[PDB]
Protein backbone atom coordinates (compact mmCIF):
# COMPACT_ATOMS: atom_id res chain seq x y z
CA UNK A 1 0.00 0.00 0.00
CA UNK A 2 0.40 3.44 -0.77
CA UNK A 3 -1.17 2.99 -3.98
CA UNK A 4 -4.36 3.49 -4.46
CA UNK A 5 -7.10 0.42 -4.06
CA UNK A 6 -9.72 1.94 -6.72
CA UNK A 7 -8.61 4.07 -9.14
CA UNK A 8 -11.55 5.88 -10.94
CA UNK A 9 -10.75 6.74 -14.42
CA UNK A 10 -13.73 7.80 -16.73
CA UNK A 11 -17.47 8.88 -16.47
CA UNK A 12 -19.66 8.24 -19.49
CA UNK A 13 -22.91 9.41 -19.85
CA UNK A 14 -24.77 6.62 -21.75
CA UNK A 15 -27.64 7.92 -24.97
CA UNK A 16 -28.31 6.54 -28.10
CA UNK A 17 -29.53 9.82 -28.97
CA UNK A 18 -27.10 12.21 -28.38
CA UNK A 19 -25.26 13.24 -31.15
CA UNK A 20 -21.30 12.84 -29.76
CA UNK A 21 -19.60 10.89 -26.96
CA UNK A 22 -20.15 12.69 -23.48
CA UNK A 23 -17.25 11.35 -21.53
CA UNK A 24 -15.13 12.73 -18.62
CA UNK A 25 -11.33 11.46 -18.14
CA UNK A 26 -11.10 11.34 -14.44
CA UNK A 27 -7.51 10.58 -14.18
CA UNK A 28 -6.55 14.44 -14.75
CA UNK A 29 -7.10 17.62 -13.70
CA UNK A 30 -10.82 17.72 -12.19
CA UNK A 31 -11.21 21.46 -12.05
CA UNK A 32 -12.12 22.23 -15.98
CA UNK A 33 -15.45 20.32 -15.50
CA UNK A 34 -16.93 22.86 -13.42
CA UNK A 35 -17.20 25.36 -16.12
CA UNK A 36 -17.85 22.83 -18.78
CA UNK A 37 -21.14 21.44 -19.24
CA UNK A 38 -22.72 18.18 -21.24
CA UNK A 39 -26.24 19.06 -23.29
CA UNK A 40 -29.40 16.72 -22.53
CA UNK A 41 -32.63 16.98 -24.51
CA UNK A 42 -35.21 16.81 -22.45
CA UNK A 43 -36.54 13.77 -21.37
CA UNK A 44 -34.27 11.72 -23.04
CA UNK A 45 -33.34 8.14 -21.44
CA UNK A 46 -29.74 7.88 -20.27
CA UNK A 47 -27.50 5.87 -18.49
CA UNK A 48 -24.21 6.83 -16.24
CA UNK A 49 -21.49 4.65 -16.80
CA UNK A 50 -18.25 4.76 -14.33
CA UNK A 51 -15.00 2.92 -15.53
CA UNK A 52 -12.43 2.04 -12.69
CA UNK A 53 -9.86 -0.39 -11.56
CA UNK A 54 -9.33 -2.39 -8.45
CA UNK A 55 -5.95 -2.97 -7.76
CA UNK A 56 -4.74 -4.57 -4.37
CA UNK A 57 -8.07 -6.56 -2.40
CA UNK A 58 -11.61 -7.12 -3.26
CA UNK A 59 -13.94 -4.20 -2.56
CA UNK A 60 -17.29 -4.80 -1.25
CA UNK A 61 -20.13 -2.50 -0.59
CA UNK A 62 -18.95 -0.14 -3.47
CA UNK A 63 -21.54 2.61 -4.03
CA UNK A 64 -21.77 5.92 -6.31
CA UNK A 65 -23.59 8.90 -5.04
CA UNK A 66 -24.34 11.90 -7.44
CA UNK A 67 -26.23 14.92 -5.88
CA UNK A 68 -28.17 17.21 -8.28
CA UNK A 69 -28.26 20.99 -7.57
CA UNK A 70 -30.64 23.68 -9.60
CA UNK A 71 -29.70 26.93 -8.93
CA UNK A 72 -28.47 26.54 -5.51
CA UNK A 73 -31.52 25.81 -3.78
CA UNK A 74 -33.01 22.51 -4.79
CA UNK A 75 -31.26 19.57 -4.54
CA UNK A 76 -31.93 15.32 -5.57
CA UNK A 77 -29.38 12.56 -4.15
CA UNK A 78 -29.20 9.08 -5.55
CA UNK A 79 -27.11 6.35 -4.11
CA UNK A 80 -26.08 3.31 -6.17
CA UNK A 81 -24.93 0.25 -5.34
CA UNK A 82 -22.25 -0.89 -7.49
CA UNK A 83 -21.23 -4.02 -6.43
CA UNK A 84 -17.73 -6.28 -4.90
CA UNK A 85 -15.08 -5.99 -7.11
CA UNK A 86 -12.04 -8.31 -6.91
CA UNK A 87 -8.34 -6.58 -7.55
CA UNK A 88 -7.95 -7.53 -11.54
CA UNK A 89 -5.86 -6.09 -14.28
CA UNK A 90 -9.19 -4.94 -16.77
CA UNK A 91 -10.97 -2.33 -16.15
CA UNK A 92 -14.26 -2.54 -14.50
CA UNK A 93 -17.37 -0.65 -15.79
CA UNK A 94 -20.43 -0.01 -13.90
CA UNK A 95 -23.48 1.55 -15.16
CA UNK A 96 -26.44 2.67 -13.03
CA UNK A 97 -30.07 1.97 -14.04
CA UNK A 98 -32.22 3.91 -17.16
CA UNK A 99 -33.11 7.66 -15.93
CA UNK A 100 -34.77 10.43 -17.17
CA UNK A 101 -34.03 13.64 -18.21
CA UNK A 102 -35.90 16.66 -16.33
CA UNK A 103 -38.55 16.97 -18.83
CA UNK A 104 -40.93 20.74 -19.64
CA UNK A 105 -40.01 23.99 -20.35
CA UNK A 106 -39.32 24.66 -16.43
CA UNK A 107 -36.81 22.23 -16.06
CA UNK A 108 -34.71 23.52 -18.80
CA UNK A 109 -31.16 24.88 -18.31
CA UNK A 110 -28.20 24.15 -16.11
CA UNK A 111 -28.14 21.36 -12.99
CA UNK A 112 -24.76 20.69 -11.19
CA UNK A 113 -23.85 17.46 -10.35
CA UNK A 114 -21.57 16.08 -7.18
CA UNK A 115 -19.99 12.75 -7.84
CA UNK A 116 -18.78 10.59 -5.13
CA UNK A 117 -17.67 7.00 -5.62
CA UNK A 118 -16.92 5.35 -2.55
CA UNK A 119 -17.95 2.57 0.27
CA UNK A 120 -19.26 0.83 3.59
CA UNK A 121 -16.19 2.51 5.15
CA UNK A 122 -16.49 5.66 3.31
CA UNK A 123 -13.47 5.93 1.26
CA UNK A 124 -13.23 8.43 -0.70
CA UNK A 125 -11.83 6.34 -4.01
CA UNK A 126 -12.82 9.68 -6.02
CA UNK A 127 -15.23 13.08 -5.44
CA UNK A 128 -15.93 15.20 -8.43
CA UNK A 129 -17.84 17.97 -10.23
CA UNK A 130 -19.73 18.17 -13.86
CA UNK A 131 -22.87 20.05 -15.08
CA UNK A 132 -25.31 19.15 -17.56
CA UNK A 133 -27.36 21.68 -19.39
CA UNK A 134 -30.63 20.68 -20.33
CA UNK A 135 -31.98 22.10 -24.03
CA UNK A 136 -35.30 21.85 -26.00
CA UNK A 137 -33.29 19.88 -28.27
CA UNK A 138 -30.05 18.46 -28.98
LI1 LIG B 1 -20.96 15.28 0.25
Amino acid sequence: AMVPNVVVTGLTLVCSSAPGPLELDLTGDLESFKKQSFVLKEGVEYRIKISFRVNREIVSGMKYIQHTYRTGVTIDTTDYMVGSYGPRAEEYEFLTPVEEAPKGMLARGSYSIKSRFTDDDKTDHLSWEWNLTIKKDW
